[PDB]
Formats: structure tokens, sequence, C-alpha cells
């Protein structure tokens, strides 16, 4: 019952003896004295001081004709005899940058998640994710202007659908004070961020997604405390969100209700349907070791933060209690154990990891020259080893193009024809191996330069005639589309059975082919040429014969491939390949993935 302290704390309307006004209530048990300070009362805190409930410590008091539009703060003396004016840790909508003062507002309405985007989440799904900064995504060309939420309706939601996305996600959007932190480092945590309009905006928004047939993650940012001035540190001249840098005192029941709660509001009152916490590391580690002794089990020098690890724990709990459906995703960088295994089984009972060591892996070999991927067959080869220790996610995030990492297109090896085949040919093995599928936004159309959260993309490389640009973004459409389509691509993507390798030792050549299959047991070949050296007549066993037909070749003319494949329905020939009794003989084109369908 304390897992909406938002619906009952902060500013919210109220009608007392038939007249109206706002009912305002703040968590700041050592304080001397507060009051609401607004534009109601002309900022003087002297008219409408605040009601101290001692058991709770909560402040309480109701002003009449206070009504949702006006800016207002807390004025406290702190619990030292200070006096500092304090923004609502509950505020719904806040001023923006160096303004921070909360605006009034109650909740909105409570948004019931559809059965549809409940399927959408679970594990069998295809889901595709396409990952935005909202704040650099596009911007009015003349101004250089922010797209509103209400613009961001009218172009993104079109535009990720059409791109056959099944997910958006966002990073955070959570109110905070400067564009560099992306978001991850916020002032206001039930407020999104004015920079793109009002909080009813943003809820057109998702609700405008929503209508297209998209679920939206968002990154939420339980681990980074806001260190800001007017934020939670030292509330009420006490150290009361956070501890004796600045770490959020998890274990103190207001401050878990005050997180565990953020995420509820996010999911049951805007109707997101995912969270994600980036650097999971920063929030279940500490600098310093305990100090105390040696009972630590799981030796990590004892600088685990248990008190943080529980956290994250109970606040999957409950997401599985309470709002069955979402579902919470994580990226971890330690290695540490089980972060998407249930908590029972002692993890951090998050649903889907963030694979941050295949797209390291991946991308290093596809960075090799195509004459050196003969001895680093392994990069590709091991995904699949460690692929049933978490529930995956395939990243390419915001997080790798940026700082000095070049583009997704810029590590690749080639002269320009050569350069763009291995991220057709890449993209494509992304897609058909295990685990879901994260892009950032740009990545789809192969931008070149580093993403700059200061800028709008790179838009204009796609005007003009199409070109080379335009065909990554085309591949990535039928990718999309067709992973989508076939049950076989992701039904068991953590099930052994869903994949099995036909040739993992082509090492040679670098070719690589292997099967996703689905529960019935009908098959789809992947095949892949990952050196510019074109192949014909290549032979491989198979487990089903019949006729085979190529559903997607990377290297076709819209993509700006060779446009060299197969032909047409290929039919298998009986001769010896593997020992699997069945071979096939195939075009592997140049720096081109190859995926066949077996026609009934
Ligand atoms: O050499 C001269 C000059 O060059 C440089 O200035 C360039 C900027 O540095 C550079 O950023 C680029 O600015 C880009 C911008 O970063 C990028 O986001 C992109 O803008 C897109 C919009 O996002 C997109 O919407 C579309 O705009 C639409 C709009 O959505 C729609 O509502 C309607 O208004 O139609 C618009 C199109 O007309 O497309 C644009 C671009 O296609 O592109 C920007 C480029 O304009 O380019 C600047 C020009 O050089 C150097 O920085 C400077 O030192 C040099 O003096
Ligand atoms: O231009 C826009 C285009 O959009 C739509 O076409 C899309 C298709 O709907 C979609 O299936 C996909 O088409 C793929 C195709 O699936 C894939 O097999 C591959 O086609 C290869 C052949 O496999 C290969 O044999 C070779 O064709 C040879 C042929 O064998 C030979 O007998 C002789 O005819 O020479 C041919 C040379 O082309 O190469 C082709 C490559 O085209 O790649 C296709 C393209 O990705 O994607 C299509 C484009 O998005 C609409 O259906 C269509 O009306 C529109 O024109
Ligand atoms: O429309 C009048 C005025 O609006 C804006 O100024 C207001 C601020 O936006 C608002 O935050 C508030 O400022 C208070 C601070 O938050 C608080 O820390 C302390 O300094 O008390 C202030 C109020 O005295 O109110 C002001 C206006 O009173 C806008 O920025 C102005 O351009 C505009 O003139
Ligand atoms: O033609 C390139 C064009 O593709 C997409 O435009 C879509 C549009 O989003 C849909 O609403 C519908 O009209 O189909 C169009 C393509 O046929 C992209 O949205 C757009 O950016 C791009 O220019
Ligand atoms: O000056 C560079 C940038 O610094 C910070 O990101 C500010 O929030 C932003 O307003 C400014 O443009
Ligand atoms: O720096 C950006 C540039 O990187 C590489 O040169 C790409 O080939 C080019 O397309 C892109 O414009
Ligand atoms: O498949 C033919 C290809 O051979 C090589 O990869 C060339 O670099 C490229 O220009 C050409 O298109």
């Amino acid at each position: 019952t304390h897992l909406r302290p938002y619906e009952t704390l902060g500013a919210h309307a109220d009608t007392m003896d038939g007249v109206t006004g706002t009912r305002f209530s703040v968590w700041a048990p050592n304080a001397r004295r507060v009051s609401v300070v607004g534009q109601f009362n002309y900022w003087d805190g002297r008219r409408h001081p605040m009601r101290l409930r001692k058991e709770s410590g909560i402040w309480e008091l109701f002003i009449p004709g206070a009504h949702n539009g006006q800016l207002y703060k807390y004025e406290m003396i702190d619990a030292n005899g200070n006096l500092r004016l304090k923004s609502d840790p509950y505020a719904f909508e806040a001023q923006m940058r160096p303004e921070t003062a909360s605006l009034i507002c109650g909740l909105p309405e409570k948004v019931v998640q559809t059965e549809e985007r409940k399927k959408a989440n679970q594990f069998d799904a295809p889901i595709s994710i396409y990952e935005v900064h909202l704040g650099s995504w596009r911007r009015h060309t003349d101004n250089n202007f922010w797209l509103s939420y209400r613009e961001l309706a009218d172009q993104l939601v079109p535009y990720a659908k059409w791109m056959g996305f099944t997910h958006l996600e966002l990073l955070p959007i959570n109110e905070h004070p400067f564009d560099g932190s992306w978001g991850y480092q916020p002032t206001g945590l039930y407020a999104p961020t004015r920079r793109f309009g009002t909080r009813d905006d943003f809820r057109y928004f998702i609700d405008a997604a929503h209508a297209a047939g998209l679920n939206v993650i968002l990154d939420w940012v339980p681990g980074h405390f806001p260190t800001d001035d007017f934020a939670l540190a030292e509330f009420d001249g006490t150290n009361l969100y956070e501890h004796s840098t600045l770490i959020y005192n998890y274990g103190r029941r207001e401050v878990s209700n005050f997180l565990v709660g953020n995420a509820l509001y996010w999911i049951e009152r805007f109707g997101i349907d995912a969270l994600r916490v980036d650097a999971v590391a920063s929030m279940i580690y500490r600098d310093y070791s305990r100090k105390e002794g040696e009972w630590i089990p799981n030796e990590f020098g004892g600088r685990e933060n248990l008190e943080a690890i529980e956290f994250l724990r109970n606040t999957n709990r409950i997401l599985g209690e309470q709002v069955s459906g979402a579902v919470t995703m994580a990226e971890e960088s330690t290695d540490f154990p089980g972060v998407s295994r249930p908590q029972d089984m002692g993890g951090l009972g998050f649903w889907y990891k963030w694979n941050l060591g295949w797209m390291h892996d991946t991308l290093d070999y596809m960075k090799l020259d195509p004459v050196y991927r003969q001895y680093h067959h392994d990069k590709l080869t091991f995904g699949i080893l460690y692929n049933y220790t978490e529930n995956f996610v395939l990243p390419l995030s915001h997080d790798e193009v940026v700082h000095g990492k070049k583009s997704i297109l810029d590590r690749m090896p080639g002269d320009a024809w050569q350069k763009f085949a291995n991220l057709r040919a890449y993209y494509g093995w992304m897609w058909a191996f295990p685990g879901k599928k994260l892009l950032f936004m740009g990545n789809e159309f192969a931008q070149g330069r580093e993403w700059n959260h200061d800028a709008s993309l790179d838009w204009h490389l796609l005007e003009g005639g199409d070109n080379w640009h335009h065909g990554v973004q085309r591949l990535v459409r039928d990718l999309n589309l067709t992973y989508r389509h076939h049950k076989a691509m992701h039904e068991l993507d953590f099930d052994p059975y869903g994949f099995e390798w036909l040739v993992v030792d082509d090492k040679e050549r670098s070719v690589l082919i292997f099967v996703r299959r689905d529960k019935e047991g009908n098959e789809i070949i992947v095949a892949s040429n990952f050196t510019p050296v074109p192949r014909h007549d290549y032979r491989f066993g198979i487990n089903q014969p019949g006729k085979w037909r190529e559903i997607l070749n990377t290297d076709s003319m819209h993509y700006h491939g060779s446009n060299a494949g197969n032909g047409g329905t290929v039919h298998s020939d009986e001769i010896a390949s593997h020992g699997r009794q069945h071979s096939l003989s195939l075009t592997l084109p140049p720096l081109a993935t190859i995926w066949l369908v077996r026609e009934a």
C-alpha cells in the first residue's frame, strides 16, 4: 500500500468544504518548518505554513484557489536552522533548466496495458528495438529547434513503425538540467523533461506510438542520485534520501517507496511497457571495501552493495506482482551473475540483459581486414557458447557510437563498396543470431560520423537518389520485417533447440552457416561469407530436404549489393557433406549473408 507514494504525496487537487484548491504533502521529518510558496501567494511562505504529522514525517496543508498550472516550491528551515527552498521530489512537471521549480498538476489517468503489448514483451516474441535520444534525432532546420513531443508523434512513430521495429526505447526523459547527461543525471524523477512539451504532450506521444503498434521501453535511472541544487541531497538538513559520490539509502522505506513508485508511475500512469537500467554495475558496487570484514561468498572484494542488490531484486518482484506484462532490462559490465535470472534462483530478476560481450566480440571481428578473419573465427562462433546463461539483447547502443569510437560504419574494412558490404552482411548475421535486437538511431541508414546529442542526425544522407545509405536502410527494413514473420528467427532464442551449426569451421574461407528453428521443427538456413571472395557450388549438410527459397540476400541490388545470388528456388541434392546425409550447392555472394526457407 506504500507502492504508490506518488498517488498521495506531492501536490494533488482536492476539495475542502466545496472550495477547490490543491493539497500539498512532503516527506521532510527533520524540518523545523515547511511552507509552500508559489504564485498563488506571491512566493511568501508566511501565508501558508505547513502542518507536520510526527507519525509519518509528512508535512501537509491544503491551499484553496491554488490550481494546476501554478509554480511552487517548499520553503523550509531545515533540521540545522538553515533556510533553503526545495523542489517537490514528486513534481509531475517542472520548469526548464535553470528555473527548477515545480508546476502543479495531478496524476494522469491510469493506462491499462493491452494483451497485445504484453505478448510483445514475451520471450517467444520478435523484439527489434529502435533506440532513440529524443533531443537529437531530428530538429527544425532553420531554428535548429527541438521537435516537440507532438512533432515526434507526427514523425518518429510513423517512421519507427514503417521501418518495422517492434519497440521504441528512449534515453531518459526524466527532467534533467544539462543536455549532455543525455538524461542519465536527473533532477525530477517524476517529471518528463519540458524540453519537448508538457506532461500531457508526452502522454499524447506514447499514446500515439501505442496506436501504431509499438511498445515503448524507457531508460529508468534509480542508480544516479540527484546531485544538483534543489535536488534530494540533504533534503531536510539531514541525510534523508542519501547515505552518510552520493548513493541512495535504498534500505530506508520511503526511499524505496520513492523509487519503486517511480517505476509503477511510468508504467501505470503513462503506459510505458518496459524499463531499462543503464550501468547496473555503478549501482550494485561501490569503490570501497566493506571494512567490517569478510562475510563475502561471491568474492567481489566486498565492494558489493547488498542494500542496492536487494533493491533491484525487490523492484523486479514488485513489478511482477503489480504490473504483469511489463518487463525490465539491464546492462551490466562486471559479468555479475544472473542479472536476468529469476530472483528466487538468486538472480537480479531482470528479463533481458544487454549482450555487451557479443557486441564487443563481433565488432572486433568485423573491424578486422577480411584477409585476417580466417584466424579469428572464434568471435563469431563462441557467441553461442555463453548464449544460454542470460536472456540476451544484441545491443549496438548509443554508447558505441560516441566519444572517439567511430560510427558503426567507420569500423568496416573495405574500399567503399566493401565497406558497406560488411554492414549489410553484418546486420543480417546480427538479426539471425540468437537474441533480441536493439539498434541506435542513425545506424539504420549507416550514418558516418559519430552521434551528436547536440544536433539532428545526418538525414541529408538520404536526400538524393538511391545510394549506399538508402540500401542499408532498406535492408534493415527487410531484416526486421522478415525477422518478424518467421517464428524460427525468434521463438527459441533461449532454447538450444532454436540454433544449430552447419559449418562452424570453414575457417580459411571465413564462412559460417547455421539454422534457427521454431517449436514445430521448421528451419531457416543462414549463410554468411565474411570474405570479399565470391563462392559458387558451395556444399554443406541439411536436416530437411525439399525446396529451399532465398528469402533475403544481403547482397542484392536494392541494398546496392552485387545483385548476384543463387537465382530461384533451390532443390536439395543428395551428396555427402558433413555427415548430415544431404547437401546444398549455393552461391555465397561476396561480403554478404543469405537466408533460406524451405518451400512446401
Ligand atoms: O560549410 C558551411 C557550414 O557547414 C556547417 O553547418 C552545418 C552544420 O554543422 C550541420 O549540423 C548541418 O546541420 C545539420 C543537422 O546537424 C542535421 O540534424 C540535419 O538536419 C535535418 C533535419 O533534422 C531534418 O528535419 C530535415 O529538416 C526538415 C524538417 O524536419 C521539416 O520539418 C521541414 O522543415 O523540412 C526540413 C528540411 O528542409 O533535414 C535536415 C538536413 O537534411 O541537417 C543539418 C544540415 O542542414 O549542416 C550545416 C550546413 O553546413 C558547419 O558547421 C559550418 O561551420 C559551416 O559554415
Ligand atoms: O525496388 C523495390 C521493390 O520492393 C519490393 O521488392 C522486395 C521484395 O518483396 C523482397 O522479397 C526482397 O526481394 C529480395 C529477394 O527476396 C531476394 O531473393 C533477392 O533477390 C535476388 C535473387 O534471389 C537472385 O536470384 C538474383 O536474381 C537473379 C535471378 O536469380 C536470375 O534468374 C536473373 O533473373 O538475374 C537476377 C538478378 O536480379 O538477385 C536478386 C536480387 O534482386 O534480393 C531481393 C531484393 O532485396 O526485397 C525487395 C526489395 O526491397 C517489391 O516487391 C518490388 O515490387 C519493388 O520493386
Ligand atoms: O511570468 C513572470 C515571470 O515568470 C518567470 O519567473 C518566475 C520563475 O519561473 C519561478 O520559478 C519563480 O521564481 C521563484 C524561484 O523558483 C525561487 O527559487 C525564488 O527565487 O522565488 C522566485 C519567485 O520570487 O517565480 C518567478 C517570477 O516571480 C520568468 O522566468 C520571468 O521571466 C517572468 O517575468
Ligand atoms: O521514401 C523514403 C521514406 O520512407 C519512409 O516514408 C514512409 C512513411 O513513413 C510512411 O508513412 C508511408 O508514407 O510510407 C513511406 C514510404 O513509402 C520514411 O518515413 C521517410 O523518412 C523516407 O523519406
Ligand atoms: O554550452 C554547452 C552546453 O552545456 C550544457 O550542456 C548546457 O546544459 C547547454 O545549455 C549548453 O549548450
Ligand atoms: O566522417 C564521416 C564519413 O566517414 C567515412 O568517410 C564514410 O565513408 C563517409 O560516408 C562518412 O561521411
Ligand atoms: O562482386 C564484385 C565486386 O568485387 C570486389 O568486391 C570489388 O571491390 C567490387 O567493386 C565489386 O562489386
